[PDB]
């Protein structure tokens, strides 16, 4: 089959499906669209929503997580049961909870930049909910010392490198007491096929 | 198995699962907390978060979408393989999307009523951005006289039901111009086993 990435220039909410293909050593056309150009087709597409993943130039389906969870079930990245599958979301979706307010700090529903303190708190806050119940959720298999999903790495681990980038640019030492967090961040770093990938990617501010 | 639902007494972001439990004709625990129990334990549990799902008595699976599209694999109402599974995501992550808009501006992250116009404003546009898009969605399959995967219903159809209901009781005109959308509701509304628990659930401001 055949794939095309619609996003910005960003990591973003596209990165996990960018690091998905990585993992899969799948080919796709990266489509990195500048903004303006983006904004002044708006009306004219069926499909506007960003970030966006299309099928065979064929199928168009918006909505990062969902187009997530296809590529991890496509490219053998998601849980093989449904029990399993339930786990790898749950951890995934807090993930995407993390980053989406950390998104809300800058961007509007319209992509436009924000470019205030109240936004960062709610930010704030949904960190100091979210990892240290993903820290014990972690140690659940394997004491926390390999993937959420025991030696095979998901989507769940993915999520959990590309949605704290950001925000430990902004505060190098969040993680500090999340020790196994920051040990399978290194962990998916260092993983076959995602660690050229990581260092040969173009450096953006999102 | 068995099955434990808890949340708040809000249809809000559990009532998916419930509508799911449902059509699906499974009986549950529907474990509704008083906030002020909920947020007395909230430092004492390993998982906190609002609403989860709890399976066997053992396994707590929270994240509200996580835990719909576990309940519509195991009783089937999502799709039957992978690209209708992405079509049915897609179409309900929208719909999670209008309902977290709304919910944001009634409550915060730790479920505390905020009882400004801004959030609002996020929300209506929120609405602008997505309804089109949905109603064309819609459409794609047998002229949009069915359901969203055709002529079997999905989570996708229960996520439009239950997403729009505070919505609607806020400005009950606002899908007046999305004529395929309110021919869907009126037809989860009327679908077997969805009309005697629609009719007999509890009535709840949220
Ligand atoms: S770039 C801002 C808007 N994107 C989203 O909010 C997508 C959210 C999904 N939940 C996701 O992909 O994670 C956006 O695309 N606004 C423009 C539009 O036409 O919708
Ligand atoms: S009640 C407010 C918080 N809930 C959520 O935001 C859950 C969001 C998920 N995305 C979902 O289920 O849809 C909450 O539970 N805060 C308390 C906590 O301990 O996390």
């Amino acid at each position: 089959p055949s794939y095309t990435l619609h996003y910005f220039n960003h990591r973003g909410r596209a990165e996990i499906c960018r690091m998905l293909f990585a993992a899969a050593g799948v080919q796709y056309n990266d489509r990195r669209i500048e903004s303006s150009e983006w904004d002044s087709m708006r009306n004219k597409m069926p499909c506007h929503m960003m970030p966006m993943l299309e099928l065979d130039n064929r199928t168009q389906i918006p909505q990062s997580m969902a187009m997530a969870r296809y590529l991890a079930r496509e490219f053998g990245f998601h849980g093989r049961n449904n029990m399993e599958m339930a786990r790898v979301d749950f951890i995934s979706d807090c993930f995407y909870d993390i980053l989406d307010d950390y998104m809300r700090m800058y961007f509007d529903g319209n992509c436009r930049m924000m470019f205030s303190s109240e936004k960062r708190m709610r930010f704030q806050e949904t960190c100091r909910r979210i990892l240290p119940f993903m820290e014990r959720t972690l140690e659940m298999y394997s004491g926390g010392s390999q993937y959420f999903m025991g030696d095979q790495m998901t989507m769940a681990d993915m999520m959990c490198y590309c949605a704290l980038e950001n925000p430990l640019m902004e505060e190098p030492s969040m993680l500090s007491s999340y020790p196994k967090l920051m040990a399978l961040r290194n962990r998916v770093m260092n993983h076959s096929k995602m660690s050229s990938y990581l260092q040969r990617r173009c450096r953006t501010e999102f």
